[PDB]
């Protein structure tokens, strides 16, 4: 991988693998997931981190707020998908991360996607706004004019979620992570949320639907300890549900989304 | 990847990525196993398949019976780790496959894994000895003498594996697998066996040790609607004994022995 010519993006090719791909042979939006990290993870490494200077002396962290994904093909295994990031402020609500996905071969873009980050103290979880001198220790490193990958003025990535009411039409319960779903700081990976999301979807629409578009709202964090379940009701050719992801004991919420899939 | 000069085995270089590491910044034992897999994918896809054309006539399926793995240094973050991969029949009783790791920048040896594979029919799933026409198509891809990852007379990837008897020191009961624990065919991959006997490994343990060995027997499949209980029992470096079980009617699943040297 490698910063674009400007050094206000990153670029990073990589080959689709036999047990990344599901039941098309092609790769999961699980897999996607993990790629759009690891090259949002090799874009920070390259400009020399996402915490900055500032943000290790007031223990500050950049957490997910919202992940918005859009699939029109997904890459099949053995396939070459090149996918570029960027980063842009957005005043002192936060940062946001973008990305683009193409098919390496013919260049034509096959994906795209959006997350909303926001700024908390490592130590009290409470969000607080970006201050100037953050601001500016990044800004060096973000395009100074807009770049977004969802432009459109009514686009998906910004609509309000609502929450899912009692009873949910599908369910899956007592879903807890193992250590395969933990990261380096030993926190739950952002990825295994949504793979707990699609778990109350029912097998049918798996069977006979792709997944189009996926947007996931994170409020509160699970505990390598915590018990989840998964809700979903539908709310519609295309196919819509509700996503609720709670935990099993009081119903805390964890999560809220929303995902479309089209008939294949 | 590609194959080596004489065409008999495969090497492969892979970036470890920041998903694939644990608390220690290193490649987990997982994404080891998976790199072991997608080693031996590429290897069958560049001679031509890993069921052959009478395999595939037969309904016929190569199904994992042991995986025997050693790491003496884990990857970084970063690293570039190069794998090299071979197979070897083992005449009627089935086939074997073998794994090199090393440190692409020093050349050193830093894992090794040997895996024994058994003929199965997809449908009965009734356990088959290899035929004379299935041995002839694969030796064409073996190297005839010889080569194995584990050569020592009397070494850990061959011992004799006990049932664990209740009550277990340790366990982790419930586990369910998830779409992203299912192979291309949907069933259950046999790395997500690795993970759930890891389960039941003490956290201090994990926080304190390195798994340097794990041993692992395949006995039956996990259906997707299945439910496992994990348990685990000391037997002593630190070494454990391993049982992997339905959580319903207790029908085994999986045994296996992990040893674990102190960082
Ligand atoms: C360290 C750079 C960074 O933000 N990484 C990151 C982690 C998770 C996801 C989903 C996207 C990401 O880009
Ligand atoms: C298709 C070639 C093949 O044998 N692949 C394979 C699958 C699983 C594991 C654990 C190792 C492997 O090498």
């Amino acid at each position: 991988g490698s910063l674009t010519e400007d050094g206000l993006s990153y670029k990073e090719k990589f080959v689709v693998r036999s047990y990344e791909v599901g039941s098309n042979k092609t790769a999961t939006v699980e897999t996607i997931a993990n790629l759009l990290q690891e090259v949002g993870c090799n874009h920070a490494q390259s400009v020399g981190f996402a915490t900055t200077t500032t943000m290790r002396k007031l223990h500050l962290i950049w957490v997910t707020a919202r992940m918005h994904i859009e699939i029109y093909k997904y890459p099949a295994w053995g396939d070459v998908v090149e996918i570029e990031t960027w980063c842009q402020s957005e005043g002192r609500i936060g940062t946001r991360r973008d990305w683009i996905l193409k098919d390496s071969v013919t260049g034509e873009v096959t994906g795209r996607a959006t997350s909303k980050w926001v700024m908390m103290n490592q130590d009290t979880r409470r969000l607080q706004k970006v201050s100037d001198d953050v601001r500016d220790e990044y800004l060096v490193f973000c395009p100074q004019e807009p770049r977004l990958a969802f432009p459109e003025e009514n686009n998906r990535s910004l609509k309000k979620i609502p929450k899912l009411e009692d009873p949910a039409q599908y369910s899956m319960i007592g879903l807890k992570p193992r250590r395969a779903d933990l990261d380096m700081n030993q926190h739950v990976n952002n990825v295994t949320y949504i793979g707990w999301v699609l778990e109350s979807i029912p097998q049918e629409i798996v069977d006979t639907h792709e997944l189009q578009v996926i947007t996931l709202d994170y409020r509160r964090e699970c505990q390598q300890d915590d018990v989840v379940d998964s809700l979903t009701t539908t709310t519609s050719n295309d196919s819509q549900f509700l996503h609720l992801l709670r935990l099993s004991g009081d119903g805390q919420e964890i999560n809220r989304g929303t995902t479309l899939w089209r008939k294949k």
